[PDB]
């Protein structure tokens, strides 16, 4: 019961300012860091520039309103699946058996909720040692035609099915700050996140939901070499932790 | 008025060279589909994106040792990457499509592909985003994992969506009395029925061929829906068949 659920956010695996650009060097290092830690893990990744660009250009997250969005949805779904291959290639190269599980090809959505009615394939892939890799995708919706699922929602489902000991968000920031550290030089790192969120980004809300059953959720900078490796081994690193 | 089409691995890949995609052939076949103007749904095989590694690790035998797991995930990645290449050509010709990997959402039991949840595949077809299934490694309820073929993917979609016509696209003009690559004096079979399938059942067939290929087409047929096996390497032959014209092919009929 010591599995660690990891999200390779789109901020580190892709260049979000450059459409369809894969950060092969960062993902290759992150996969090597994952293997050397010797931990049992499951990998979710974001869509990044392989989806967010065409998404809001056609407002895909708002549902099916025009037939012109159908080729756009297919192109987005083709890109997220292609990105997942590049991620899986790096996992396989390190000796981590993994397979892409596209949510848009397997599940449906209803009122912003990812619905996983059939859990057997994901569970059977896990028991075989072939890590099921979910990711942000365009998903059929029961009310809006289609919708968008995030990497965080995919993790919430896997957090429910497999009860990880730790949950780790890998992004391009040292942690949660008072504001965007890229735009506000007067940003200060927040070390702990509890239900003290009552004072107020909304990432505290996203981190806290996965702290069910006294497990700790971490948010760490993947652009810092070996930080993720040390985190997985239990060594103290710079990060934001959600607890309680 | 939907037509179910299998883009076999023998024509969309170089089956003699691992991980080799025949882009231009697929680009032509997609353009022939667009030019036909038919409501279609496309399944494709794995070809050398699945068979080469499956033979070296006996994946068709199921989970027998831990050395197979890295090979199974390697094939699973290869079939998904090949499917992306196929979808890319479909999108280029104005055919919205999405890859639906059977190993990512289905299981198998006793050599049959179990589809317990039909909603996603049906919702994608309703939106106009063609669900494209393909040959893959699939978790098995009894043997750990199992290999599913394009022919089996075609069966469940035939069961699900009830096409009026089924087309098998391969690297051969049709079914022959023996393998045409190893027998020059072999002739083509024009029509396939349940009667001739029993006529092709031999001891060699049992110990294995042509009987299983006939059975694959016959399972796509019923009282009036026919199955056609056409050569994808013949330019515009798939186009003419989709238009309703007569072409050199093998026809299955009557069901079984
Ligand atoms: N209060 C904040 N603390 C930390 N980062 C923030 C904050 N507000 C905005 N950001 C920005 O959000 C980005 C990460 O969010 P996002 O890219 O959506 O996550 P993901 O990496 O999962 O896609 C960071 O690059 C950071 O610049
Ligand atoms: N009786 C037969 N008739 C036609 N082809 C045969 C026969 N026996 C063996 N073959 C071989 O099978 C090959 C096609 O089979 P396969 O690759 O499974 O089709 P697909 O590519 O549609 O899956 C042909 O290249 C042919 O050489
Ligand atoms: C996929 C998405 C969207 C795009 N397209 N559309 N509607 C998102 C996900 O999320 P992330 O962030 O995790 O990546
Ligand atoms: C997945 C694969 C591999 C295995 N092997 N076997 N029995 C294949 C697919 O299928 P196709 O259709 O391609 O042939």
């Amino acid at each position: 019961s010591h599995m660690i659920l990891i999200k390779l956010g789109g901020s580190v695996i892709t260049d979000k300012s450059e459409y369809h650009k894969f950060n092969k060097e960062t993902v290759s290092r992150l996969a090597d860091e994952i293997r050397r830690s010797g931990q049992d893990v499951m990998v979710v990744h974001g869509a990044g520039s392989f989806g967010h660009v065409i998404a809001k250009k056609y407002a895909i997250q708002d549902g099916h309103v025009d037939d012109g969005q159908i080729p756009a949805a297919a192109r987005i779904m083709c890109d997220t699946r292609e990105l997942s291959s590049m991620v899986v290639e790096e996992l396989l190269a390190q000796g981590i058996p993994a397979v892409s599980v596209a949510p848009g090809s397997c599940f449906v959505m209803e009122d912003g909720k990812l619905i996983v009615d059939n859990e057997e394939p994901i569970r059977r892939l896990a028991d075989l040692g072939i890590m099921p890799v979910m990711f942000g995708d365009v998903v059929p919706d029961r009310k809006k035609g289609f919708a968008a699922v995030s990497g965080d929602q995919c993790m919430e489902v896997l957090c429910r099915m497999f009860d990880p000991e730790k949950v780790v968000f890998v992004s391009d920031i040292d942690g949660l700050y008072t504001a965007d550290p890229k735009t506000d030089k007067k940003a200060r790192l927040i070390g702990e996140v509890t239900r003290k969120k009552l004072d107020e980004h909304s990432k505290m809300e996203a981190m806290l939901r996965m702290t069910d059953r006294n497990r700790r959720c971490y948010l760490v900078n993947g652009n810092a070499p070996n930080r993720l490796y040390s985190l997985l081994k239990g060594e103290t690193v710079t990060c934001t932790v959600a607890k309680g």
